[PDB]
């Protein structure tokens, strides 16, 4: 007997494409988010060349259209360059993405002047989401503070950062986070295991106690997301390790894996892929879009999955309860028991329907 889930959401991959795409594109990546159950991802900007300019965003756009399988939207980044130079095409992306820690000579911001200035010149109902790692946390929420409006901060992987998260929202500050599966199933002792190149990701794999602070706060936790971030084996094993996981086929089964074992309720996880990614991120419904997932199959994650191109995966190993059967995407199968049904380009972006516009005041 199978259970129906909606439309799952994952507000944080990285498809590769433009520039990347021996390590995905978005062919490979949305076939490797039906797998997982994910119906409508949002893609990151840090791509080659980044998406960091309307030109840069008009060829993603359709490159996307042409080759997701699944629905997307895409996120703008923040540049040293582009604050108060994206108003035309702001309400076409997922929203602004701002790399705070360690990044791209393209992404980096060297001051925190220039997080205030996109900060007030990016459209104030549209979202910003940040890679804000310990201190950068506080520090960006006073910046949203300052500003006075909202931040959703990616990938929490800390005690320290969800505890920070936890003290803003008691005192009623609007501030959203999510956490990716590896920060919840993975940690310091899976390091030797994963080796120090398989290992690299930011933010880094936690202690046992980052872990369990995280379960035990579930409830300051908003979304899932995977941070889906492949890289092939080659680069991960070789000489300058690049930071990342994929992660969009595993993360679903090992969630199912936790809800099966009374460590989240099926609500909980819905909440977190489903009805907080929408709500947060403006994003439309998917009609006639549903999940059959079967939860009493047991299984061990191998070497690599299907469809990423990353063809690896930290989670190997791994002893899962829980499956995706099959995906119907907008009245069409796109997936069922291991074989992706629609072709590339089946997918849309959904901030041009009507219904995934973010409302604004005229
Ligand atoms: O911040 C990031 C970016 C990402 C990537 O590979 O794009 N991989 C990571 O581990 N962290
Ligand atoms: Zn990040
Ligand atoms: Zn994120
Ligand atoms: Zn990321
Ligand atoms: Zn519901």
């Amino acid at each position: 007997k199978l259970v129906r889930l909606p439309g799952l959401i994952d507000v944080h991959v990285h498809l590769r494409e433009p520039g990347g795409t021996h390590k995905e594109d978005f062919a490979s990546g949305t076939a490797a988010a039906l797998a997982g159950g994910i119906t409508m991802v949002c893609a990151m900007p840090n791509t080659r060349p980044p998406i960091i300019d309307g030109p840069a965003l008009a060829l993603a756009q359709k490159l996307a259209e042409a080759g997701a399988r699944c629905d997307f939207a895409l996120f703008l980044g923040a540049s040293s360059e582009n604050a108060g130079t994206l108003g035309t095409v702001a309400g076409s992306a997922a929203g602004l993405k701002l790399y705070l820690n360690e990044t791209t000579s393209e992404l980096r911001l060297d001051s925190v002047v220039q997080w205030m200035e996109h900060f007030e010149t990016w459209p104030s109902h549209l979202p910003i989401v940040a890679h804000a790692e310990q201190q950068t946390v506080a520090a960006v929420l006073m910046v949203a503070q300052l500003t006075q409006r909202s931040v959703h901060i990616c990938h929490v992987a800390r005690k320290e950062e969800i505890l920070l998260i936890k003290a803003a929202k008691a005192r009623g500050l609007p501030v959203t986070c999510e956490v990716a599966p590896h920060h919840l199933f993975l940690s310091h002792d899976d390091l030797e295991r994963l080796g120090p190149g398989k290992g690299e990701v930011r933010p880094e794999l936690g202690s046992r106690q980052d872990v369990e602070a995280l379960w035990e706060n579930m409830a300051v936790i908003d979304c899932f997301a995977s941070d889906h971030a492949p890289h092939t084996l080659e680069e991960k094993c070789g000489s300058r390790p690049p930071p990342g996981f994929p992660g969009l086929e595993t993360m679903l089964p090992l969630l199912l894996t936790a809800v099966s074992e009374g460590r989240l309720s099926l609500d909980d996880l819905l909440q977190r892929l489903h009805h907080n990614p929408r709500r947060i991120f403006h994003l439309p419904p998917q009609e006639d879009t549903y999940v059959e997932v079967d939860l009493e199959h047991e299984w061990t994650i191998p070497s690599h999955m299907p469809f990423s191109k990353a063809h690896w995966t930290p989670f190997e190993g791994q002893k899962v309860k829980g499956t995706v059967r099959r995906v119907v995407l907008r009245g069409e199968v796109a997936y069922i028991d291991g074989q992706v049904l629609v072709p590339p380009g089946y997918g849309q972006d959904v901030r041009k329907w009507p219904q995934g516009a973010v409302p604004q005041l005229p």
